[PDB]
RNA sequence: AUACCGAAGCAGAAUUCGGUAA
RNA sequence: GAAUGUUACCGCAAUAGUAAUUGAACUUAGUACGAGAGGAACAGUUCAUUCGGAUAAUUGGUUUGCGGCUGUCUGAUCAGGCAGCCGCGAAGCUACAUCCGCUGGAUUAUGGCUGAACCCUCUAAGUCAGAUCCAUGCUAGAACGCGGUGAUUUCUUUGCUCCACACAAUAUAGAUGGAUACGAAUAAGGCGUCCUUGUGGCGUCGCUGAACCAUAGCAGGCUAGCAACGGUGCACUUGGCGGAAAGGCCUUGGGUGCUUGCUGGCGAAUUGCAAUGUCAUUUUGCGUGGGGAUAAAUCAUUUGUAUACGACUUAGAUGUACAACGGGGUAUUGUAAGCAGUACUGCUGAGAUUACCUUUGUUGUCUGAUUUGU
């Protein structure tokens, strides 16, 4: 057994916790250095090889990739970090202004008997001419070092009987944290994609809680080097809008996904598998660095992606296949 | 446990020796 | 899972566990070498084996649900009520399935530079290249670590909280004028000045704080006069600085006492020759007035990512919120009940189940007990 992964006690929660960004970067405009999603099934893709001197080489090749179920990321606050001998410590943190039912949630367990006393109080002090509230900017503009952004997920988007919503602190990459702050304050209350962060054939590291056996499993794991091949956004239709198979369907499986998944959000493609089951939540980060090799640099189109569902074995892909075989059916046609 | 140095009439391949190290 | 404020969310990390590993192919190659066969090599690329984490794209040992097969029989073909067998296949157990498994410093052995010991010297003063130690990363989080943040019982007869005054208990790891702020060197640094502004010139300081600020009044009162509007106890007000443990530093203007800077008038006694002769706050308890806000958690209900049992993750006190359904998709089966007679033929790839998604219309529910609170 691995030393370093000892011992194997559970993790304390579903989300698993970051502790560790990617450097910062003082000359990089401001951007986010993780992303937020949720964790679907899994699927399988086939592409072109176009790394030099490989057996497959310039040849379609079949590789398994999952999907992650990503709602779009809505700020709702920033939190700053000083510099000090006794490790990086936050030194205020703030809001923006409002905040929904589902952030409310998150600190409520008996919300339905609780007064639903959330943030209410704290947005009296912000409806007026700032102040205090204002003033925790300037604060934070003259000793801030490291500025974290406060955002949550749209947790009622996903197909989730939980509408808690989940939420985390993500660093900003740009320097000049005068520049953070603004900015931060700026998208307030506004909705983040995939593609103001992300970008194709980025090599994105993944973490999660592992899948829990029923101790073995559900604990917190760290995948790194893997590759987004295609940026997806469920929210439209025709997700399979590839150069080839111009049939256009979605990425849904039939019948949904399987136990559950049913994409009605954005979502991502990423090489290989991620640790954990489908309904958790998972983080992606840009993997600290992106390596000069041909399997982490290169390029990769798209092809055929399986739709046959898995509640059994899987044979029809799509309804419209059900026909000419079978002659007569009375019982539907 | 593997390799890093100096030497051999060590052309190359290849081999041996004194030190580091398990 | 027990305790310091109540509860909960997001964070930091003192600390500890460390992780990768070997071979193979191209191009540098038939290149340098070399009579000759034979055959280097850095760097750039492509794969798998040893080991570790994952998930099921596929595979794999792994809902009597669909077709029919035997027996006890309803009378009788339609039914298997009871005890199972041949094809398809999950649900989970669970691997013969798949991907991934990182880049920066200081060193040493060692190769040099400057340069004495005494021409030389990689070493004595230092330094460059350079594998063992630490960093990056991952895993847990002091349950005897820390920061920020959502809210602080509308009646315990202001209940909670911060303040003003106001009486007690509680004790001190131990006041009895003042922690009375640069940096850098110790084979030199300040101070005042000059400036043709520098590693500069001039005068000079240390050799202890054995000092600096203050220190006089019944333990510190009343009052009179002189010189200045300086010093200072205290309530305000304009503004700046201090985020490392900033929680302090002040700054403008008056207001109000004292002023021992100087000169006078008042009382000190009896504690009897002394009995620390009681003056600081740390915490807590009770009595009023000046304001501020009025919430949260457990069980229940349940969920299924979780699941040996705990534990963990959820939904709900009026909106497609919770949950039933048949429908719809999904998976499965290949000729079912009958009727058309030509000794199996059209409905009939049929009906069909469907613990996965789905909940479109109807329909039912939406209210309880306990506890917390500086």
């Amino acid at each position: 057994g691995h030393l370093g992964f000892l011992p194997r006690k559970r993790a304390a929660s579903i989300r698993a916790r970051v502790k560790a960004f990617p450097k910062d970067d003082r000359s990089k405009p401001v951007a986010l250095t993780s992303f937020l999603g949720y964790k679907a099934g899994m699927t399988t893709i086939v592409r072109d090889l176009d790394r030099p001197g490989s057996k497959f080489h310039k040849r379609e090749v079949v590789e398994a990739v999952t999907v992650v179920d990503t709602p779009p990321v809505v700020v709702v606050g920033v939190v700053g970090y000083v510099e000090t001998p006794r490790g990086l410590r936050s030194l205020t943190t703030v809001w923006a202004e409002h905040l929904s039912d589902e952030v409310k949630r998150r600190f409520y367990k008996n919300w339905y008997k609780s007064k639903k006393k959330a943030f209410t109080k704290y947005s009296a002090k912000y409806a007026q001419d700032g102040a205090g509230i204002e003033r925790e900017l300037a604060r934070i503009k003259k000793y801030a070092s490291v500025v974290r952004v406060l955002v949550h997920t749209q947790i009622r988007k996903t197909p989730l009987a939980q509408k808690k919503a989940h939420l985390a602190e993500i660093q900003l990459n740009g320097g000049s944290i005068s520049e953070k702050v603004d900015w931060a304050r700026e998208h307030f209350e506004k909705t983040v994609a995939v593609d103001s962060v992300f970008e194709q054939n980025e090599m994105i590291d993944a973490i999660a809680v592992t899948k829990g056996h029923g101790q073995r499993g559900y604990h917190s794991r760290t995948s790194i080097n893997h590759k987004i091949y295609r940026v997806g956004k469920g929210d439209d239709e025709a997700n399979g809008a590839t150069s080839f198979d111009r049939t256009k369907k979605t990425i849904t499986p039939m019948g949904g996904f399987v136990h559950y998944g049913e994409i009605k959000n954005d979502f991502i493609m990423v090489k290989g598998c991620i640790p954990g089951n489908r309904k958790r939540i998972v983080t992606l980060r840009k993997s600290l660095y992106t390596n000069t090799s041909r399997k982490a640099l290169e390029e990769v189109s798209l092809k055929w992606i399986d739709t046959a569902s898995k509640f059994g074995k899987g044979r029809f892909q799509t309804p419209a296949e059900k026909h000419a075989f079978m002659g007569t059916l009375k019982k539907d046609l």
